[PDB]
């Protein structure tokens, strides 16, 4: 089957083959769309055809399907998972395996660095402060001094599902934040509970606007333990406008570091439960989202008040001139610092080469619409009037339940 | 098979069980979503027509009355007998305003039972038709203070009878290519345009050119005429603060007025329906501004602003798209012509959201049409999610009448 999606602006129609190997379901179906819904121990019999389909696929990536060591890599696999009910990745299939994982990732609009990945092999990693020494050394390895590199860090993959490695922080890097008694935030509001559990597990808290939360780092099921990372590796960034001096004095910064620490990787049915990933950022995460989002910074007011925007009405468009100008001050900044950042105009320019690159080259580009357009200035933007079809590809990085939720205390 | 939406700003949880009551196709599967794509007899007639009238007498709170039978009885012997069957004036209005209340890519939906619905299912001509729309577009523009309308022309037979308006709204640019290269006018529009001049339009060629309506009566070859200059009320673009931006002579019109669409009531096929509201600013000052295809006029823009335009990240497109929207905004409020901003009608469409889900159990909503073209995720619907589901009665999309008229 072919299936056919169609570009608004520029009339282009692009033909989907790649669709034909998807496997596992979108929550969609004939009757009903989810697509803007957020969140829509394996045995050995399938665990077998999810290693042979992997195996397969990275024979053929490397032209050698069919070959004696293609053929003799499965009957090792098999005898492996027959005899010790799981397998052992090779180096070579764990960082073609990785890479795959990002190229597939449908939300992702950074894809076009796919192939540039930088994998560290933690599988050896066995206690807490043996994922902190790994974590620290990623976050310095892919800081650079500000000219940012795409890393992926991978532990122990799951055995039993009671002895997993997890990082508990959502991202390595991010900000606490503080419930007050009168019912105001100090800090970053999407990470009150977090917070709370670094408080209740002994983290002496600063209580400031933009605390550096620990590491709460658990391997091989254990309880979590605390780590502060040092703060000569956390790269932060003071945000200043290009022409209103009186930006500075809101005394906003960021930290240069997006690194996703709470997702699970699957490869070959194997399961990463901890894999923290890391690129740099396109400026609307910080300038609309982390800054401007109702429940995270909420800045608008206090930027339009400096401004003396007209307030009175929406019809001003008060809002929505701030947020420009808070884009442009994240942006500047960045920029001016020498830390690697990217707008959304050239973010999204970039994905559709990429995408139209991965059409021809491969037969698809899986692509989740609502999460590819960004949160402001979209149809200015050309994935706006690019239509998109959304499935799933393994390997892939998943969403997985916070481990507080599940996790099981020894004491 | 009971389904939450979750809204990931307020935390708040409401449950849709009224998808239970979809009955088209979407487009996706279970290994595949095409929520992006835009566009995804006897015996089946009486199934559909006792869906609608079931629905129909328990929104009068009369089901499984005698008068609910009846009907139900004498709509199967029309059936029966005629291979069709019509509607009384009361299905016919309440079947128009639910098509627009299932409308999952309307934002404009809190509306929907302030609906005047115009009975135009007496017309037999092209001349008819056209005295009705005069007075659709009169009747709704309401000399500024607009007010909702469709007018519902004869419904479909054999289907080689169809009343169809081959304009895409009632009121929109002319589009012409130009021996430069260039396209003066509306790009949207060089086709219809084409077709216009053909059957005999007189073009004026200027770049806000009003088109000629083009209306086919009982499947004839359809006829031209002109809506009258001074019914059709337009707003000249300022700025409020920028004293140049007059200098870019451009203008919008008031009412917008969708005409190519089909209207299903209870299988009956109205496939001459035009429907008009009030604009979202954001229609006219993203889309028909500054889209690529359309006006495209954000260059022209930056450079009266003086921006730098030598790097993206200077987000020079950004500014001056906002400064185009604020110029939009004003001008139509400055000269009493109803219009909406996106905060204001994102908001009003979650009150009417929550509305839906406890009055109703549901909403269908199409996030990827109801999300504003700019500054998304500021507006209270980018967090919200929703689930979107074909319910009937509906508007449906519909092939454009050249490529399906046999003249
Ligand atoms: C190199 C620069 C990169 C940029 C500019 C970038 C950009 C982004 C953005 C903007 C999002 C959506 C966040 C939002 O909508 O608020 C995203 C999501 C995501 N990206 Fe990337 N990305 C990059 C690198 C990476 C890397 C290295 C990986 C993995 C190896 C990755 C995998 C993902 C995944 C799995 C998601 C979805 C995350 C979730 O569900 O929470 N990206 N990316
Ligand atoms: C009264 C004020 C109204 C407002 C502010 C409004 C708003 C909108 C907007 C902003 C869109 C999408 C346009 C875009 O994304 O570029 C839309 C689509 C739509 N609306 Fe409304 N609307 C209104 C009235 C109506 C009425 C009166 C009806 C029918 C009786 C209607 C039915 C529809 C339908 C069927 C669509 C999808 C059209 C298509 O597929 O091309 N709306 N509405
Ligand atoms: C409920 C829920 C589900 C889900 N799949 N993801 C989330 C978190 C979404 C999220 C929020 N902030 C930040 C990110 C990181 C996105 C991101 C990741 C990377 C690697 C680089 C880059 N520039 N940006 C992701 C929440
Ligand atoms: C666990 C959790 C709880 C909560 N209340 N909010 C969140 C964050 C939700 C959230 C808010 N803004 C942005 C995102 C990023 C994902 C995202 C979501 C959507 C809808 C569009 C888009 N472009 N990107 C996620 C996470
Ligand atoms: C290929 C295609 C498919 C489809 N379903 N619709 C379209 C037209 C989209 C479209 C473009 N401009 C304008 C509209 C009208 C939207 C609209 C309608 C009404 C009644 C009020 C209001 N404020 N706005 C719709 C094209
Ligand atoms: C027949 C036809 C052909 C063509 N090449 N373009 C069009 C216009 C396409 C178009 C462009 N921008 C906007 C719309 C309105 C519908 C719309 C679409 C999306 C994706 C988001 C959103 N908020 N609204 C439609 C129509
Ligand atoms: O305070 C905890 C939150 O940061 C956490 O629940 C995240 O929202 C979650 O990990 C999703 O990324
Ligand atoms: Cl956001
Ligand atoms: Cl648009
Ligand atoms: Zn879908
Ligand atoms: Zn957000
Ligand atoms: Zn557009």
């Amino acid at each position: 089957r072919f299936l056919k999606v169609k570009n608004w602006e520029t009339d282009v129609v692009l033909t989907d083959t790649l669709h034909l190997k998807s496997t596992l379901e979108t929550g969609c179906t004939e009757h009903i769309c989810m697509g803007s819904i957020m969140l829509p121990v394996r045995t050995k019999d399938q665990l077998f055809p999810l290693a042979k389909e992997f195996l397969d696929q990275y024979y053929s990536s490397i032209k050698r399907f069919g070959s004696k060591a293609h053929m003799d890599r499965l009957e090792e696999v098999n005898k492996e998972i027959e005899s010790t009910s799981t397998y052992q990745l090779k180096d070579t299939e764990l960082i073609y395996g990785a890479k795959h994982a990002w190229r597939n990732a449908s939300r992702c609009v950074g894809r076009i660095q796919w192939s540039k990945l930088q994998v560290f092999d933690a599988r050896d990693c066995t206690t807490a402060h043996g994922m902190f020494n790994y974590i620290c050394n990623h976050v310095k390895y892919a800081t650079n001094k500000g000219n940012l590199r795409s890393a992926i860090t991978i532990f122990p993959q799951r055995t039993d599902g009671k002895h997993d490695f997890r990082v508990w922080n959502s991202q390595l890097i991010r900000y606490a934040g503080y419930k007050q008694p009168d019912g105001s935030t100090l800090g970053d509001p999407a990470n009150v509970q977090f917070t709370e559990i670094c408080i209740q597990q002994g983290w002496k808290a600063p209580r400031g606007r933009f605390d550096v939360l620990p590491l709460l780092l658990q391997a091989n099921g254990n309880d979590p333990e605390l780590f502060q990372i040092p703060p000569e590796l956390v790269l932060e960034v003071p945000i200043r406008h290009p022409k209103f001096d009186w930006f500075k004095d809101l005394g906003l910064k960021w930290y240069g570091l997006p690194a996703v620490s709470n997702m699970l990787l699957e490869i070959g049915g194997l399961e990463f439960s901890a894999c923290p990933f890391s690129g740099w950022y396109m400026g609307t995460e910080i300038g609309v989202r982390d800054y401007c989002d109702n429940h995270r910074y909420n800045i608008l007011e206090e930027v339009a008040k400096k401004m003396d925007l007209d307030m009175r009405k929406t019809s001003s468009l008060w809002k929505d001139q701030a947020l420009v100008e808070i884009n442009i001050a994240v942006l500047y900044s960045f920029q001016s610092d020498k830390v690697t950042i990217v707008d959304h105009h050239s973010a999204t320019e970039s994905f559709i080469k990429h995408m139209e690159n991965e059409y021809r080259c491969r037969g698809g580009c899986p692509a989740d619409w609502v999460w590819i357009v960004p949160p402001m200035s979209g149809s200015i933007t050309p994935v706006f009037h690019q239509e998109m079809l959304n499935y799933r590809l393994t390997p892939s990085f998943e969403y997985q339940p916070d481990p507080w939720n599940t996790h099981v205390w020894k004491g």
